[PDB]
């Protein structure tokens, strides 16, 4: 892949909600930890890097990260891990939260520079359907699914990994085209 033109940072914040640590087995934590690393990698070489957050960060995920990266995570730029929930962290900007979920009635068509998009930091193979839709609804924040299913058909394999969703959002900032973004992340 070659990226075209000068890097211009984006104002979009992207949150990896890491509040589902207790729902995962150790292999799922390790898989997720590596998915977190890919998000940063995708962000680091993005044409429009976002401010990346990791909320409710701690527990086994944190331990696994330090064990694999041996401190490297501290040197990461546009990276903000915090023990705070995204609700605490963005108390003032609550109306700007959008929780991405495959279970949403809404569909995301365009990313707004003023908005804060949340990705549920969980590997569950979609075993916990509605987990994220339910959490967000009950908090009173908006949800939206990705406008795939003009792209993927049969059937409910429309549920992507954490880094795939991030990689797709990032490329959308680059290409402003959904299908292209899908084509490079999901070939
Ligand atoms: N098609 C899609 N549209 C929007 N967000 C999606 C998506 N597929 C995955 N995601 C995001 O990636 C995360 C990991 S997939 C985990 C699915 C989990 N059962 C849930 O209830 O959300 C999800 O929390 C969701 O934020």
């Amino acid at each position: 892949r070659i990226r075209l033109g000068k890097v211009v940072p984006s104002s979009i914040r992207i949150v990896l909600d890491c509040a589902f640590d207790d729902l995962m087995n150790d292999k799922e934590i390790n898989s997720l930890c590596q998915q977190v690393t890919r998000c940063h990698s995708a962000n680091r070489t993005a044409l429009h890097p976002v401010e990346l957050f990791a909320t409710n960060f701690g527990g086994r995920l944190k331990t696994r990260q330090d064990f694999v990266l041996k401190g490297q995570q501290n040197n990461w730029k546009r990276y903000n891990p915090t023990t705070k929930s995204y609700l605490e962290e963005f108390e003032s900007q609550k109306e700007k939260l959008v929780y991405l979920s495959a279970d949403s009635d809404n569909t995301i068509t365009e990313l707004d520079e003023d908005k804060i998009y949340i990705i549920g930091a969980i590997v569950d193979k979609n075993r916990y359907k509605n987990l994220c839709q339910n959490k967000a609804s009950e908090q009173g924040i908006k949800t939206a699914k990705l406008p795939i299913d003009e792209y993927i058909k049969i059937t409910d394999r429309k549920i992507l990994t954490v880094n795939q969703v991030f990689e797709i959002l990032s490329l959308w900032l680059e290409y402003r085209d959904w299908e292209k973004a899908f084509m490079e992340v999901i070939p």
